[PDB]
């Protein structure tokens, strides 16, 4: 009931106050990460002086190639941790009610707008309705957005969605034509910076964090993420969220 | 009672595990991030050794070693973070100037001249006592003047003052400044300002919005002001420790 305390602060507080306490924890969380993350670059750029003041002294080498290498994937991965702690930001957490329909029609719009300049095919074989969801607004569209535009780079030539309700929840399926992933990485790829080796090679992306935004926002949501085969022969994302009443 | 719980008609098996799995998210991200930042720099750290074992020691190397041993320690300190965030940050133990910021310095002097570019310290901090977090104080004044070796034309100073109340630090530069109207927006999140976003497409502005917290967090105060070298003037007050 307290300043400062758990979600254990359930113990009689209302699910509304749980949250918060929760949104509350989160940012913190958010802030303690991108404040390290800041921190790291500093270490990185002298230690980036030392290599090149290295290889002016005593020339090229294997290990210092490494070295060098090793200091490049560090700064992607700090700076994409930022491109993400920004945008968490900007917007305070607060979760609140919201229709399905107008939280993402905007995202899927969007997408079609995208996949028309791709000349890429995008398709909503059923749109959200007005469909009560409980939660911060941003995280969800992120959430989709990241699915999508996922979708729209490793489709060949076709995207689809389709939303499905319940008494219980929201199904919503985003499939492509393009290649899939192994069964064996569809675990994986939910992991922060978890690029499969065939995305590696295409250098078109991210280091890896879109999916690992998707699992943790999804979660925190009260629902799940799953990566499955598509009928359209790519990959298949399956992500269920409960109805508030 | 108030509001209770709900999911969806889901048993309190289901109930449980979805509250775990919505509570940890963040936390399991965290450390998930942790462990994946690690790895890079365990091979960058074998790389060092290999180095040494090949072509021994060098000045060179040891600042490699050095900033790879900083890094280790901040990638250590987001993983044991992670999980209790409990009342936000509330660590605190007593430290004197000296010790806290000669590293800072030290650093700024080796980027200063690697720059070509001059770092003045016209009076040194002492063995003054301060009580906070160490780190916070340290990248407070550490983002101060590495702003100021950056925005810099040629010449950057900094500057220790002691009393019984507290320590006041400041930092000039001799490059461009900073309108009146923008000197209170700087200490902003992600800000940025149009002159620097021209400079350089874009970018972080956390720098001064870590310093506003970290020192208003220790009971002091930071601000902006014009500087007698034609630049910019940080100041940073803090209180002294009982
Ligand atoms: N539709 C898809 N088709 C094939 N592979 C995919 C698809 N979506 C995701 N993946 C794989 O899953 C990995 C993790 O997803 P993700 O987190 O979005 O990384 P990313 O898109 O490459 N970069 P970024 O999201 O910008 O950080 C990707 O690197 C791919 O290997
Ligand atoms: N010493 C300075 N001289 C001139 N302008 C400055 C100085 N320090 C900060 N500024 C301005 O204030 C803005 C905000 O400061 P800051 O938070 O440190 O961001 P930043 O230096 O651009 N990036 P970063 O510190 O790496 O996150 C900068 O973008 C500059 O426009
Ligand atoms: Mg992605
Ligand atoms: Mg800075």
């Amino acid at each position: 009931l307290e300043a400062g305390p758990q979600e254990f602060l359930a113990a009689g507080a209302s699910f509304n106050q749980v949250v918060t306490a929760l949104e509350r924890m989160m940012t913190s969380q958010q802030r303690l990460l991108s404040d390290i993350s800041h921190e790291l670059r500093t270490p990185l750029t002298r230690l980036q002086l030392g290599t090149a003041l290295l290889r002016r002294r005593s020339g090229e080498s294997k290990e210092l190639e490494r070295i060098e290498t090793e200091a490049q994937r560090l700064d992607s991965m700090i700076n994409d941790l930022l491109v993400m702690s920004r945008n968490q930001q900007k917007n305070a957490l607060v979760s609140e009610t919201i229709k399905a329909n107008q939280l993402w029609s905007e995202v899927l719009d969007n997408a079609a707008f995208e996949a028309e300049q791709m000349g890429k095919s995008l398709t909503v074989n059923f749109p959200p309705g007005p469909w009560p969801l409980y939660g911060n607004p941003n995280a969800l569209e992120s959430a989709l957005e990241n699915i999508v535009r996922n979708a729209l780079r490793y489709s060949h030539t076709k995207i689809e969605v389709g939303f499905a309700v319940d008494k219980d929840g929201i199904t919503i399926t985003v499939d492509d034509d393009g290649p899939g992933v192994s069964p064996e990485d569809r675990e994986q790829i939910f992991r922060p910076f978890y690029r499969t080796d065939e995305a590696r090679d295409r250098e078109s992306g991210g280091t890896g964090l879109g999916l690992a935004i998707v699992e943790t926002a999804i979660q925190q949501h009260r629902g799940w993420v799953k990566a499955e085969d598509s009928p359209l022969g790519g990959l298949r994302l399956v992500i269920w969220l409960p109805l508030y009443k």
